[PDB]
Formats: structure tokens, C-alpha cells, sequence
């Protein structure tokens, strides 16, 4: 019954992927951003200039007030609101209805996006990072507790407006090719993983692998960019600068601010390197790698001039809170969040990015000694 969920995601570039849901009785239809980087289910519940619609608790006969406030500060954006429960369904999802915790957003700051077409957020990570605390059961835990939906979901995020699939409860084999490669979920809070090696155009960055995971590495469909700890970001930009020194770019481009353009169809993809991230595998001393094309980390953006140029932003940026494998990394891969078996799977997506001479790949096995040393403590 998974075919009913294929292509159930839509989005705008840089603005998240959303799935259609209903809350309340009678059902109120809302678009909900799918966010593996957080754990609160929250919806616009009061007028906002960027909300086309919002949750009206007054109109739902199944709404229950929890008489408790809540606020969530993200890296970018925050909101506050009132906790409650209500019945929730996913029209292009499993055929079930769950009573779920819902944060009714009454105020927000740089959270909703002008013309994004989504009105709420589905935090898919674990209770340990839920606000106000881990006693607020996340939506997916409630779904698994109340239905027969198996305890896993998979995300196929497709590139450049954008679409994809969230397979709730399983793996749809028509969405990927090759083998799935699995990395352990290190700890059930974020979807935390361990990066054991980084190569750019086949050359090892040769850093202490702890640097790659300082102070954590997470898989986050709710963050656009690949975000790297300061030391790793600097090594990577230096290497990417050198590989592309044929041309020169404003250094504000390398900070993710200034866009760069080329005459339509003449983007010099060949001068940008591929990035390989090696992940801890399932067996002793075994890892695997995912390879990222420049078409993923050069995110296309609208032309700032009166031309029909191809314009892009550098979609790698610096982090102070660990590595973030964001949507730009996930695009072109089929990513299986196998919560039941505490692992995350990667495979080449059916909607993989296309270079002329190169290909995004998931490859293994590799031998990597001392992988446990790569985790930060
Ligand atoms: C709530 C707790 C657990 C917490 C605190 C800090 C970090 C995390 C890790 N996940 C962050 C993720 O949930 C959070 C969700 C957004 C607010 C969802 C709406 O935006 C989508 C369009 C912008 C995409 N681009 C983007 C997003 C974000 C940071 C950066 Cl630099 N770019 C970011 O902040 N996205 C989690």
C-alpha cells in the first residue's frame, strides 16, 4: 500500500518539504513541513501575514487543551504556543487517525516563510529533544503506539518546484537503485550518526575523524545546507576553492550570501569537486561512503538580474553545533529512518542528480579501523 505515499511531498527550494495532513474533527487541512531535525508537532494557530490558513481549535470537536505553554528555538527561527491534543490524519499516508500532541503556534519569529505554502512542522526525531521536555510524546511515537504502522519511515527528497516521497511505515523499493547501506543511529535524540572519513575529489581531508562529529553529526531534513564544524568547514572550502580556482568568486559567495551566475547552460560543473562522506557501517571495522555532486551543494536560486542565467548559492556553511547533513545532502538519496533497528539507510534515489561524467553514489564495503574513536564525547 506504499504506492499511495509516493510523491506525497512538495516544496520550494531552500524552504523545506511538506506533506498534507488534517487535524481536528471535522478535518482541517494543513501543509506540514517534514523535519527529522526536531521532535515537536506544531501548527500555525493564529493569523500571520505568511500563513494562508491556520489551525482553529475552536472549530474542532475533538480538541483537548493541555493547559501548558511551549516554545521551540531552532538554529534559525523560533515560535511559542499552547499545547493540546487532537486527531490527526495523513491523507496520502497510512489509512489511520491518531491522537497526537499539537503545539498551537500563537507567536513566531523568522519561522514561517513568505509564500512557502506550509503552515506547520512535523518533528520526526525522538522525545529526548522535544520541548518543553521529553515527556511530550512526538507524533511518530504516538503513531506507532496507537496503530499497526511499523516503526520506520523513509524519505526520498528530489531536487530542483520540488517534490518527494515520505513512505510512512516502510521501504518502497521502486524509489531507489542498488543496495541500501546502513549506519547506526548513535543515540536516539537527534538522528545522530558518526562520520568516519571525508574525501574531496578522492583526496582525504586527513583530519582527526572526531573533528567531523564535533560535537555531533545529525541527519536533518529541516535544514537546507550541509553544515560543518568550523575546522572542517575551513578545510573543505579551501579544498573546493583550489579545485575551482579556474574561476573566481566573491568571498561572500563562499559565506553563502552572494549568489554566482553563469550564462544559461554553461555552469562549469567539472571544476567543482565531489565530496565523499564515509559513515560507520553495521559490522566491525566496516564503513560505506556517500558521494555528493556539486549539483547538490550549489543550490539553484532565482536570477537577481534581468537575464536568463543559471544562478546558485554555496549550500555548505559553518556550524558551531556539529555536522548537519541537510536536505541538500539527502536529495538524490533514498534515506531510510529505521527506528526499529536503530539505523539509517542510504541508497541512490530514483530521482538522482545527473552530472555529465560523474554520479552520486552509495558504495561499500570499506574497511575503517577505530571507528568508535570518531564519536565525540
Ligand atoms: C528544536 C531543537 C531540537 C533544535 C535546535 C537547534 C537545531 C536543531 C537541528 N534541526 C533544525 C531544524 O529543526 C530547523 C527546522 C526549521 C525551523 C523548519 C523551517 O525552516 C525550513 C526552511 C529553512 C531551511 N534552512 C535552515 C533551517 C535551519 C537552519 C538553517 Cl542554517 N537553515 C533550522 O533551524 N531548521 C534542532
Amino acid at each position: 500500500s506504499f504506492v499511495e505515499m509516493v510523491d506525497n511531498l512538495r516544496g520550494k527550494s531552500g524552504q523545506g518539504y511538506y506533506v498534507e495532513m488534517t487535524v481536528g474533527s471535522p478535518p482541517q487541512t494543513l501543509n506540514i513541513l517534514v523535519d527529522t531535525g526536531s521532535s515537536n508537532f506544531a501548527v500555525g494557530a493564529a493569523p500571520h501575514p505568511f500563513l494562508h490558513r491556520y489551525y482553529q481549535r475552536q472549530l474542532s470537536s475533538t480538541y483537548r487543551d493541555l493547559r501548558k505553554g511551549v516554545y521551540v528555538p531552532y538554529t534559525q527561527g523560533k515560535w511559542e504556543g499552547e499545547l493540546g491534543t487532537d486527531l490527526v490524519s495523513i491523507p496520502h499516508g497510512p489509512n489511520v487517525t491518531v491522537r497526537a500532541n499539537i503545539a498551537a503556534i500563537t507567536e513566531s519569529d523568522k519561522f514561517f516563510i513568505n509564500g512557502s505554502n506550509w503552515e506547520g512542522i512535523l518533528g520526526l526525531a525522538y522525545a529526548e529533544i522535544a520541548r518543553p521536555d521529553d515527556s511530550l510524546e512526538p507524533f511518530f511515537d504516538s503513531l506507532v503506539k496507537q496503530t499497526h504502522v511499523p516503526n520506520l519511515f523513509s524519505l526520498q527528497l528530489c531536487g530542483a518546484s520540488v517534490g518527494g516521497s515520505m513512505i510512512i511505515g516502510g521501504i518502497d523499493h521502486s524509489l531507489y537503485t542498488g543496495s541500501l547501506w546502513y549506519t547506526p543511529i548513535r543515540r536516539e535524540w537527534y538522528y545522530e550518526v558518526i562520520i568516519v572519513r571525508v574525501e574531496i575529489n578522492g583526496q582525504d581531508l586527513k583530519m582527526d575523524c572526531k573533528e567531523y562529529n564535533y560535537d555531533k553529526s545529525i541527519v536533518d531534513s529541516g535544514t537546507t545546507n550541509l553544515r560543518l564544524p568550523k575546522k572542517v568547514f575551513e578545510a573543505a572550502v579551501k579544498s573546493i576553492k583550489a579545485a575551482s580556482s579556474t574561476e573566481k568568486f566573491p568571498d561572500g559567495f563562499w559565506l553563502g550570501e552572494q549568489l554566482v551566475c553563469w550564462q544559461a547552460g554553461t555552469t562549469p560543473w567539472n571544476i567543482f569537486p565531489v565530496i565523499s562522506l564515509y559513515l560507520m557501517g553495521e559490522v566491525t571495522n566496516q564503513s560505506f561512503r556517500i558521494t555528493i555532486l556539486p549539483q547538490q551543494y550549489l543550490r539553484p536560486v532565482e536570477d537577481v538580474a534581468t537575464s536568463q542565467d543559471d544562478c546558485y548559492k554555496f549550500a555548505i556553511s559553518q556550524s558551531s553545533t556539529g555536522t548537519v547533513m541537510g536536505a541538500v545532502i539527502m536529495e538524490g538519496f533514498y534515506v531510510v529512518f529505521d527506528r526499529a533497528r536503530k539505523r539509517i539507510g542510504f541508497a541512490v534515489s530514483a530521482c538522482h542528480v545527473h552530472d555529465e561524467f560523474r554520479t552520486a553514489a552509495v558504495e561499500g564495503p570499506f574497511v575503517t579501523l577505530d571507528m568508535e574513536d570518531c564519536g565525540y564525547n
